[PDB]
DNA sequence: CGATCACGCAC
DNA sequence: CGTACGTGATCG
């Protein structure tokens, strides 16, 4: 059953053909400055394994890697490209990435190794990575014969599966989505991750100290008000204090005990002074554990940068996610947590942080896809969309919209985008199902095009088996035909929400590609650092701000043409916090 | 010692 | 009511 290959001791010309499947193996999950443990090449001339110390010191091999006219097919080329950037080696000419291809064909399969992708086309002559390397404490690179066979089998699978994957993408009208959107984006994400974001660790450490002080003060107040010391971070020890010793009302349960989620606590606050303190303690503790201690844990001590990894092949809607650290969930709503962003600073002297965000991109996308006359007109007038929604559903003039009315209309707008449900809206606004249902009815009366869209997209999902986004991303929804109400209803909300969230993802991905091309044409030093779903964060010399103020919003606004304008706001400053 | 829960942070 | 990730506590 074994697969034949040459275990090479040196690089030869036949390993440098102008088309090959290439494996540059990095086993560490976080590939930043990580070891390359082996290399495999499969091409018209045969199958080869190379030790990295050999290949990466070979000028002909390094030149071949960097030659855009020598085409490579890979799985997770970003991992290889970043590991190689840390070694000062450029990887070019990647014309097919099997991870991205599998992800576009069906994000729900959770493909995260070559074996998983291969199994989609009944190809099973390759082992799962976890079977070869193990996981956790037991993880390890195996001896060379085992490692080499595995890497060659992966390269061989890629070599075989490129054509059938590309053919299916073409049938789905997704080939341009792979080749013109996701693959070029992967190179841009590699650059962003490698550049990293500079952290002011002294500032973080100062914050940590002050937080520790306040945590102590609140911890003691809590013990004083409880008349006893306990582990506040145990939802179970806390449940006893709250609902037994102090007799607070049980407004909600969890399947293992009493709920102490913030929504429940907020309702209990009027009964006892301890509750406000538990909330404050939780807020501070979140900042301390996750955003100070957690961040400091992953800052590289030499450069004081953090280098996130953007998972490009995970979310079911086409968004990116971010890990180690997650730079897509840094606090902003509450001023206390917002100050964390003061610690993210430009990487060079006299540079600044520039941040540009789409204004209401999801509702603008909804206006476009639903062709709702009222919603399109609202955005053509650049109205405050929550005030407008309040005017319509509560039937009042702009003057007559109160803050509470705008607040409830805002929640309705979220619900509509998420996949509206009377129960979920009711939970969010703390009102009755019947009341939430009345709001939803008034909304559909004011935006009948949106109502028609929500009905039609659920029927389309049922008919075709999937829904699609602007640039032809797809999500299969098998549960749409379930005879279980709750299962089916969740699938219906995904049918409604995915073309909205996913088309917004497509637009900002295209914007990133267009922006990098413009930055290069203009030879600006400015470069992307982060994407947070509907916003792009850059750093640049202070002397480039004026040019960026014009260039970045324009590129983002013009990335696609919709039936309504796109609008981008922007800010810049000496830290991420100040880019407001 | 990995897997799970409950919770809270972003958009 | 949609999409994510990290944490401390607990589970087994
Ligand atoms: O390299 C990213 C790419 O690798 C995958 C596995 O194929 O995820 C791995 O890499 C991560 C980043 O360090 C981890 O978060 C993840 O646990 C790990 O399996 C893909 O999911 C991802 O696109
Ligand atoms: O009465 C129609 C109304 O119900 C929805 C669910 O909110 O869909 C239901 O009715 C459809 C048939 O008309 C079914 O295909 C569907 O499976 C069922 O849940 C809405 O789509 C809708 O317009
Ligand atoms: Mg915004």
């Amino acid at each position: 059953a074994k697969m034949a290959f040459t275990l090479a001791d040196r690089v030869t010309e036949e390993m440098l053909a102008d088309k090959a499947a290439l494996v540059v193996e990095v086993v560490e999950e976080n590939y930043h400055d990580a070891p390359i443990v082996g290399i495999a090449v499969v091409n018209e001339h045969g199958r080869f394994f190379l030790r990295p110390e050999t290949a990466l010191a070979d000028p002909q091999f390094v030149a071949w890697l960097g030659d855009e006219t020598k085409k490579k097919s890979m799985f997770d080329s970003k991992r290889a490209a970043v590991a190689l950037k840390w070694k000062g080696i450029e990887l070019c000419g990647v014309s097919f990435d099997l991870l991205l291809a599998a992800y576009l064909l069906d994000p729900a399969q959770g493909v995260d190794d070559v074996a998983a992708a291969a199994k989609m086309k009944q190809y099973e002559a390759v082992r799962p990575d976890e079977a070869v390397y193990g996981k956790g404490a037991k993880r390890a690179v195996p001896d060379e014969p085992v490692l080499a066979e595995h890497l060659v089998r992966k390269a061989a699978a890629i070599w075989e599966l490129e054509r059938p994957f590309l053919d299916e993408l073409r049938r789905n009208e997704q080939d341009r989505l792979l080749v013109e959107l996701e693959q070029p984006l992967s190179s841009i994400l590699a650059e962003m991750e490698f550049a990293g974001v500079k952290v002011d660790t002294k500032r973080l450490e100062q914050m940590g100290k002050e937080l520790a002080e306040q945590l102590g003060t609140v911890e003691q107040r809590i013990y004083e008000l409880a008349g006893q010391e306990f582990n506040i971070n145990s939802p179970k020890q806390l449940g006893v204090i709250l609902f037994e010793k102090l007799q607070l009302p049980v407004l909600k349960k969890t399947k293992t005990g009493y709920s102490t989620s913030a929504d429940v606590l907020e309702k209990l606050a009027p009964y006892h002074e301890i509750v406000e303190n538990i909330l404050h303690y939780r807020q501070l503790g979140k900042l301390q554990s996750t955003y100070i201690e957690g961040l400091l844990k992953v800052v590289r001590p030499d450069t004081k940068k953090v280098h996130t990894i953007f998972n490009q092949a995970l979310t079911q809607t086409g968004r990116l996610s971010s890990t180690e650290p997650n730079l897509q969930n840094i606090p902003i709503r509450l001023e206390e947590g917002r100050k964390i962003r003061q610690a993210f600073v430009p990487s060079e002297s006299d540079w600044l942080i520039f941040a540009a965000d789409y204004s209401q991109i999801e509702l603008r996308v909804l206006a476009h896809i639903a062709e709702d006359d009222n919603l399109m007109e609202a955005f053509r007038r650049d109205l405050d969309i929550h005030t407008k929604t309040a005017m319509d559903i509560f039937q009042v003039s702009e003057d007559e919209v109160t803050p509470n009315m705008r607040r409830q209309a805002k929640a309705v707008n979220f619900g509509i985008v998420y996949g509206i449900s009377d129960y979920g809206l009711a939970q969010n606004l703390n009102i009755s199902r019947k009341e939430a249902a009345e709001f939803i009815e008034r909304y559909f009366e004011s935006f009948p095009g949106v109502k028609r869209y929500m009905e039609n997209i659920v029927q389309e999902a049922k008919q075709k088996g999937y829904v699609t986004t602007l640039l032809h991303r797809r999500r299969y929804l098998p549960d749409i035909t379930s005879r279980n109400f709750n299962v089916r209803s969740f699938a219906e909300r995904m049918a409604m929400n995915t073309p909205i969230q996913g088309s917004a993802a497509d637009i900002i991905k295209k914007a990133m590609i267009d922006l990098n091309a413009r930055l290069k044409e203009e030879r600006l030093q400015a470069h992307l650092l982060l994407q947070v779903h509907d916003e792009l964060i850059l750093e640049a010399p202070k002397e480039e701000m004026e040019r960026l103020c014009r260039l970045v919003p324009e590129v983002m606004e013009q990335a696609v043409t919709l039936r309504v304008p796109l609008k981008v706001d922007y800010h810049y400053g000496s830290t991420w916090y100040d880019a407001k």
